């Protein structure tokens, strides 16, 4: 159950850290460099790493995985690619896990090279569910309710993540066909898309409204009327928002009327969010119910895991103010 895996996680790393692991062509190209100079330093740790587990956990290219550094040149083309690509994501969880609450993946980083990024990120979920991690593909669904339950079936079945972003401006009752699987009676945990952080997202979450009302608030509204509609917390789940952390004055409307909401709030980083603004708007005593999402900062750092304390304590001392 999502909601006492994340107060549990919490008293493990007392956080709000989110990392965000989404691997670009140049992680890659960098990381191969990196490794080449220094001997294989972290894919050699990354061999070791978890109780071995690569090992013993990972069921997709085992062999080409558990290649020597140095006989890389054996490998093909594509073997090759998969072998970094995978040891990039092993290596950022082995170093940043110490500060995580969870890892956000998104989906878009995984599925341009077809079967290849799909297996490494099923790789990727099976490696931190072994470590019992919190975890979350932001894939932002949608579709018809017949539909969508394929995407229940990838995400919450195949790769057996905690939790997904849904984008529910076709409608509410997708919900029900994502969070909740009748026959297995079992509940999903998502985050549904409120206030996003490109730069045009007031062209119709703020334009738009019923009455002067804005329509992110009418989202919300219709959000959790169906989550409760749902009784998705009667199992210990939870439908949230997602609200970009360079929004903070929607961050503040949406925690005043849903105080015991989930949100996730992107963007701090790369895209310029604020941190501050967005913690104090969005504080919640239970810190898992504002997640800080924090990516390229972090895997384009030349040190992740200084770079994840880095936020860690950047956190730890906002809270103390």
């Amino acid at each position: 159950h999502f909601k006492t895996k994340l107060k549990n996680r919490r008293s493990e790393v007392n956080t709000c850290l989110c990392i965000g692991l989404d691997p670009d062509e140049d992680d890659i190209k960098n990381f191969m460099k990196n490794e080449e100079q220094n001997g294989y330093k972290n894919i050699k740790n990354n061999m070791n790493s978890n109780n071995n587990g690569i090992e013993n956990i990972i069921k997709i290219g085992k062999e080409i995985l558990l290649t020597d550094g140095e006989n890389i040149q054996n490998l093909s083309e594509e073997d090759k690619f998969f072998y970094f690509f995978n040891h990039f994501c092993f290596y950022i969880i082995n170093n940043t896990k110490e500060y995580a609450l969870v890892y956000k993946m998104n989906f878009a980083f995984y599925i341009p090279y077809g079967s290849v990024g799909i297996n490494a990120l099923k790789n990727v979920f099976d490696y931190l569910n072994s470590m019992n991690i919190p975890t979350m593909l932001d894939m932002k669904i949608n579709d018809i309710g017949n539909t969508v339950k394929n995407y229940r079936k990838f995400i919450f079945e195949y790769l057996k993540s905690d939790s997904c972003t849904i984008n529910v401006y076709m409608g509410t009752n997708m919900l029900k066909d994502i969070c909740f699987d009748y026959e297995k009676n079992k509940y999903y945990s998502a985050y549904v898309l409120i206030k996003t952080t490109n730069k045009d997202s007031f062209i119709f979450q703020n334009e738009l409204s019923i009455n002067d009302k804005q329509a992110y608030i009418v989202m919300a509204d219709e959000t959790q009327k169906m989550a409760t509609e749902l009784k998705i917390e009667q199992n210990n789940e939870f439908i949230g928002f997602v609200v970009g952390s360079n929004a903070f004055e929607e961050m503040k409307i949406i925690r005043n009327k849903f105080p015991d909401s989930y949100i996730l709030s992107p963007g701090i980083g790369a895209q310029n969010g604020d941190l501050y603004k967005t913690l104090k708007n969005g504080y919640n005593k239970d810190y898992e119910k504002l997640l800080i999402n924090v990516g390229r900062a972090i895997t384009k750092s030349p040190d992740p895991k200084k770079s994840s304390e880095s936020y860690y304590n950047q956190i730890i001392q906002i809270f103390k103010d």
